[PDB]
């Protein structure tokens, strides 16, 4: 639809969540922890082999931006990794404007 954000809302943990696609069939939670060890230990890690996709959530927006810039289109086991923010486009809100 549109692009950017209306300003959102502040929370006790930042939305530092990355989606990871094009994963090999030989990936583990320990391989995914090692692939991100340059950015420190993640606050959440998931992989689902019946779909071929994973998810990982870092400590700060800065770490998640650097990890996105460093890992997207990176070669792994002969596959090319897809890396993106798991949330990026904002939801709707109630606020009309006159002129």
């Amino acid at each position: 639809g549109s692009s950017g954000s209306s300003g959102g809302e502040k929370t006790f943990t930042q939305r530092s969540r990355l989606f990871v696609g094009n994963l090999p069939p030989d990936i583990t939670e320990e391989e995914m922890r090692k692939l991100f060890e340059k950015y420190g230990k993640a606050g959440e890690v998931f992989i689902h082999k019946d779909k071929g996709f994973g998810f990982i959530r870092l400590e700060t927006r800065t770490l998640a931006e650097i990890a996105k810039v460093e890992l997207d289109n990176m070669p792994l086991r002969g596959k090319q990794l897809r890396v993106r923010f798991a949330c990026h486009s904002a939801s709707l809100t109630s606020g009309p404007s006159s002129g």
